[PDB]
């Protein structure tokens, strides 16, 4: 049982001359004292003096014990203890009345102190009238050094199941020698006289006359420090006589160490004691998500059985407001690039595919993926390399003289067959070979390209509206701003920078210590929507300046209703389809499959790494099947296929993270967020008045915030930051100590060279040959580096787990 | 001050069973042990045990003591000690003949260990033959911790002239109770037991049989630790009987700290006993003749005329060569380049405002020349060369009022300022004569903090007001006119001015803050890192000036200075003003009544300058060389008067400029304020540049006015760091769980700190409201009325310890 110790002593108040027991310390966790004003001091360890322990041993060697006493009140305990004192000739038969009357006085506490006008220690007297002691009345040292919402707090520190201990110290003049009385009850009782939070089990009584080298407050502190150690209170629970208590006291005195008066500095002399005290105390107490299975379709069933038992938890975990904030954030984060790519694809293919098709496809592939998905934190959507492939395929069909929207149907069919074949043979276990190398390179490149595109958009805005001395004002701005405008470029820059600054400031305030934790975290989790609202209001207040806004199609209509319909006839739309193209459409399908598979699986690897404390399981085969099948079915209806997005998924996962004081505690995983985001993206056509007032330049700040925030966990980025610091300030990670510095720098340089080569290939019109080089990084890590480095260096640098290396 | 102590035990040699003395520990202010190997562990402090101290006290309370014994060899000492044992019924007469042959034996040091083969604990018996101990033994603690070069350091640490002690322990079965012998030789002499050439003065001899709770190694260590302490050594060097040694032992045990075993020991709670140890140390030294080894006023009333002036001269001027020499760092150049703009911009603004206010009687050129001259002179002959003199706002308000008064009464304006200067001169001479600057002592930290906070807040407010003015001049419209003539000034709104100005200001502020934060990082080599971080403001200024210079078609307001060293209004003014009358003769009644505004100007200047000198030269900001008050006040006021003679305005020390200057010349530690660079070259160079600014028209005409607003915001935000009311205001929002560990948090309850902060904020608000009232010139009076508020009203609400802890005059000591 845990213990709660309380020390009380006989005192007299100056208001009225009446004795009473008042408390003066406590030993819940660390000792605390009671000042003169009536407020408790500061907690601290319990340091004793030499004479205190000496006299404690001396008076305990011949003390009086009452073990397994059967009483339930303080009066019975007091009477039995006085009877036991009388039995062993510790006090005289005529000293019993005064002692019993003194032990049964009222026990005050810290609260009543102010109502008394102060208290001072007192001594019992035969006539019953107190007097002032004939001994130096200097205040204690602990009072001098530690004294000159609390009840609930002390209730919280006291353990749930714990028993109380009461120590009574007092001075009486009619005695002849110090007397000790130790009592243990048969069962914990709540004594009415003396009040404590928990019920009393043990009881100390310390009385005696004035003697040299005896300070009774220090004797009480020594007894309470005895009663606060684990081993002594265990031995006090089991003991049945006094000899066992004496043996425990000898063991207690064996494992104490003295610190003499040393002239050394305080902190050094007090910190030199840690190993010695440690030694003395030691002397005192003497499955896989990816795996090859011997069954057809094994991975699919394995992932189903792993994930679907968590469906009710996935539904329920969505009741926090942080989920709503994450929804509002990712809605814009996924809508803006959707609109941009929609406009580009509409202007690229003569409006064969536009914004509405992309929006509908995004909505459907979000709803279905959120309902039937294994990891509902992914965000599916169109990408850039996919746009490049669409460009190339449209150019190819324009050159050879075939249709375009029809061939995509056969490409989707080939995709369906290939994904069925791949899922049948569980060929996703190859994800095991993708190490941290490729994940880090991919994420770094993606974030860097994101930031680059944002800055490119800004520079385009500056190029469209230059800084001139005069402008024309009979300009028609109905379709699009023709010619430069006075204040657009700078208002756009101001709004973007302001949004970025507010987002960063709120992100830092979230982790600060300025408000109550609940409201602070609630406000910090809604940082991005608050900043967006602020900047939207700021733009709404400005009247005369023009700024580009968000615009969506008018209704659920096809982009070009001249040549297209809601359903596409596979045999031929206007002219019949050749046979050789039907059979050769497999060639672009394989490349699209490689792209989709690699991107989706690498995204699932980055999001779902073992380091990010993901309790519920994540599925690979199921996500691939869903994504590719829905992409094919949407290509059937003429809508585009989509894929999992890196920045959007990483931002989604990072938004739903509750962090500890920083420590990553938990990630809120649920299916409601994705469903709501998809429903809003679908219904976006019914929210014209609200979206038509959101300027396009505000979302650039959000894009910069996402690109900067997604860059934190990357380790190549950390090693790049370490490229500048001198080796004196390098961190305490294993890859610093195990390998020399100028080898780590060579590693980082090799990886940066790989980045640069990937970038150069990305700028080359042979961009579609981007995936191959990427997978060619896998042999590089498997073969070439072990020809340069050593095995321990390579295991320590490219570690799959952070904690274990 | 330090001695040598040696502990030797009675052990057996492993090769062939025999008895001999072997040393086990040595003490030179620190304990060093040796293990079975024969090599001493690393030195450390000594930590005794409870049982050792208990048995040492018990055996010492009745142990025999021989003081001032006149013997030189170990045999005559053992003889006298055994005889004294015999006399006091300690040992039987049939025991001496054995103990003697036990004591007069070969002593072997550590060097002979390997040649011997190791040693073991041994127990003497009645016959004279060795034997094994009966009770079980255990591995020693200190030899297990520290044992698992030294002779050089040992022979180094012992002072050249010092005495040593010698402790001999060993067990004997034919004894009844433990015995202790303590002998102090009358004149220290060489002894065959110690190989070190140090002479011996004290000797402990501890004998007895085996018993529980008695470890003779630990008891010898306890005795040695008692002799190593200084108080017990001084007492033993002068004690004449056993009572004094007993008293010293009781004192040593009284001031000791024993700590019992615990369940979960931690290095954080064990550090909560630090003050206790200090108090115990103090109490130990309280009654000791020994002392522990590790444990003029700038303002003052002097009985002579002009005492303060001579005191300040004698204090400061001996440092003149160091003040000249300390300027060879590049940080001085960076501070010069920063403060040049920081002082030039408000000078130009206030000059233009005063020129348009008084119909160009006084303008920009007069202000520039006056600033230059009073800066050169103050840097050359000043006591505190970190102040920046210049025009202020309240001075502008007073100039407005005086111009209005002279307009109303029908008198001239530039002439009355001459008589005001004369009255100022006489008053400052009278004040310096009677050393009346000691009153600066009564102004506590309260008023200093309020003043600095208000100044910084007003600065930021004026900056934002300038920005809002820029926005008001060029609103955001749909169409503008382009046949606008901008020769005198841009008439009507312009398309892109307001946003380019805001962008430049924000960019400069952002870059300055980023470089200030990069200065403290650990990203580049320290030398280049600190050099780049120290030049943050000039680098940002150059970057933003170039950025604005590259943009061609957009208009932004630039810096403009007068064409030449000419007077503002050459119609009614001259370089020298005739005192009798410029156009009409001056009345007599006005000559005698011009004293009334002079007293107010004197009060303003004195208060501002002295509070500024307090803020700059507080003891907390590691200011080594002394700072003078009377001399600086005299210099400032005299140059202000002499400039009013020449028609130029009078100036005063500026708060924000001086604090920024002082903060720029500060070398900070990785934080700890390592040092501050104090020199006289920076101020003189700044003054010379401000004076020559008229010769840099092509360079200054290309610096946009909106870039300096970012610098103004940077100075106002940076100058807000050291304020303590600001810290307590930040603490107004945090919950009491995250409050820092400063004394004013722990000593007082929370809602009292909050009441204090609320009162001070109310005072701030009242100051602001009176500042906005057209009765602004009554702002200084109210300010000094804050001094009685702290002296009378607060002691009616708080208590003395609370008031001393909150309004602390020193930061570190509270
Ligand atoms: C829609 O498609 C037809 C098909 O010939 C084309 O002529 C027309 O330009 C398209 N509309 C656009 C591109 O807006
Ligand atoms: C100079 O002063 C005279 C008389 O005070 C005034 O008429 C003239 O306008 C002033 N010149 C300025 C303000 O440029």
């Amino acid at each position: 049982h845990k213990v709660y110790v309380e020390l009380q002593e006989l005192v007299m108040d100056e208001k009225n001359q009446e004795l009473r027991w008042m408390e003066a310390a406590r030993w819940v966790q660390l000792e605390e004292n009671l000042g003169e004003n009536g407020a408790w001091g500061r907690p601290h360890l319990s340091h004793l003096t030499f004479w205190s322990l000496l006299e404690l041993r001396r008076v305990f060697t011949k003390g009086t014990v009452l073990l397994d006493l059967q009483e339930t009140s303080l009066a019975g305990v007091a009477n039995q203890l006085l009877d036991r004192f009388i039995f062993e000739d510790q006090i005289r038969p005529q000293d019993r009345e005064e002692l019993l009357r003194a032990l049964l006085l009222k026990h005050s506490h810290a609260g009543e102190l102010e109502a008394l006008g102060g208290v001072k220690p007192a001594v019992l007297t035969r006539s019953g009238d107190p007097s002032q002691p004939l001994l130096p009345q200097h205040s204690s040292l602990e009072t001098q050094l530690f004294c000159e919402h609390s009840p609930s707090g002390i209730l919280e520190k006291i353990p749930p199941d714990s028993e109380a201990t009461l120590v009574l110290v007092g001075r009486a003049d009619f005695l002849e020698q110090p007397v000790l009385g130790f009592v243990r009850l048969q069962e914990a009782a709540e004594l009415e006289a003396v009040e404590l939070p928990v019920p009393i089990r043990f009881l100390f009584v310390l009385l005696g006359p004035e003697a040299p080298h005896i300070d009774y407050t220090q004797l009480g502190r020594a007894a309470a420090t005895l009663m606060s150690e684990r081993v002594f209170r265990i031995d006090a629970y089991m003991a049945q006589s006094r000899g066992e208590l004496l043996h425990s006291l000898e063991g207690f005195l064996d494992c104490s160490l003295v610190l003499p008066p040393t002239d050394a500095p305080s902190e050094q002399a007090l910190l030199s004691l840690v190993p010695v005290q440690r030694e003395l105390l030691r002397r005192r107490y003497q499955d896989d998500p990816l795996q090859q299975t011997g069954q057809l379709f094994g991975g699919l069933v394995r992932d189903i059985r792993r994930r679907y038992p968590y469906y009710l938890s996935d539904i329920t975990d969505a009741f926090s407001p942080q989920v709503l904030a994450a929804v509002i954030f990712i809605y814009f984060a996924a809508l803006s690039p959707a609109i941009t790519f929609g406009g580009l694809l509409g202007e690229k293919t003569r409006n064969q595919m536009g914004v509405s098709e992309l929006l509908i496809s995004t909505a459907v592939q979000g709803i279905l993926f959120a309902l039937l998905g294994a990891q509902p934190l992914l965000v599916v959507g169109f990408s850039g390399p996919l746009l490049v492939f669409e460009e190339a395929f449209f150019s190819f069909c324009e050159t050879n003289g075939l249709e375009y929207i029809v061939g995509r149907v056969w490409i989707g069919f080939w995709l369906i067959l290939l994904v069925v074949l791949v899922v049948a043979f569980e060929g996703s276990f190859l994800v095991r070979f993708i190490s941290r190398y490729t994940q880090e390179i991919f994420s770094f490149l993606i974030s860097l390209i994101f930031i680059y595109e944002t800055f490119s958009k800004l520079i385009k805005i500056f190029q469209d509206h230059p800084l001139q001395k005069t402008y024309n004002y009979n300009v028609l701005m109905v379709p699009k701003p023709q010619g430069p405008l006075p204040n657009t470029a700078l208002l756009s820059l101001v709004l973007m920078a302001g949004t970025f600054f507010f987002a960063m400031m709120l992100r830092k305030f979230k982790n600060s210590s300025y408000f109550p934790g609940k409201l602070r975290r609630v406000i910090g989790d809604f940082g991005v929507p608050i900043s967006i609202l602020i900047m939207v209001l700021v733009d709404f207040f400005i009247q005369d300046t023009y700024t580009q806004k968000l615009s969506v199609p008018d209704g659920f209509k096809v982009s070009n209703s001249s040549a297209r319909g809601w359903v596409i006839h596979p045999l031929g739309l206007r002219s019949e389809f050749p046979i050789w193209m039907m059979f050769a459409s497999a060639l672009p399908a394989l490349l699209v499959f490689i792209l989709i598979f690699l991107e989706s699986q690498i995204t699932t690897l980055i999001v779902s790494k073992p380091e990010r404390k993901m309790v519920k399981g994540s599925g690979f085969h199921l996500d691939l099947l869903l994504v590719v099948g829905m992409g094919g079915v949407a290509a059937l209806f003429g809508m585009p296929w989509l894929s999992a997005t890196t920045v959007r998924s990483v931002t989604h996962a990072n938004a739903l993270t509750v962090m500890g004081k920083a420590q990553i505690q938990e990630v809120k995983e649920q299916r409601i967020s994705g469903l709501l985001v998809a429903v809003l993206v679908g219904l976006s056509i019914l929210m014209e008045p609200i979206l038509s007032r959101i300027p396009l330049a505000v979302l650039f700040g959000i894009f910069l915030y996402m690109g900067v925030t997604s860059l934190s966990g990357i380790q190549l980025f950390d090693r790049i930051l370490l490229l500048f610091k001198p080796p004196k300030y390098h961190p305490d990670v294993p890859y610093v100590k195990r390998v020399k510095t100028w080898r780590m720098h060579l590693f980082t340089g090799i990886q940066i060279i790989c980045l640069a080569v990937l970038w150069v290939v990305k700028s080359t019109p042979a961009s579609l040959a981007l995936p191959f080089v990427l997978i060619l990084t896998v042999p590089l890590r498997r073969v070439l580096l072990p020809l340069i480095f050593r095995n321990v260096e390579l295991q320590c640098l490219d570690a799959d787990d952070a904690k274990a290396t």
